DNA sequence: CCTGATTCG
DNA sequence: CCGAATCAG
């Protein structure tokens, strides 16, 4: 498990419609919340 | 419909 | 860069 351009894709659109770190967790699968939250600040969403 | 931000190794 | 471990409201 990676962060592919679609999975960030993917990340970009939840994290912007509000949704909670562990809830995007649970539908991208394979990653904890904590690693979400890390992803989310690097690209400054 | 179980916090996010920021540091740390 | 990554995600765990802290920091912070």
């Amino acid at each position: 498990m990676s962060w592919t351009d679609e999975r960030v894709s993917t990340l970009k659109k939840l994290w912007l419609d509000g949704l909670s770190a562990s809830q995007i967790a649970k539908q991208l699968g394979g990653v904890t919340r904590n690693a979400v939250i890390g992803k989310v600040h690097r690209l400054g969403l």
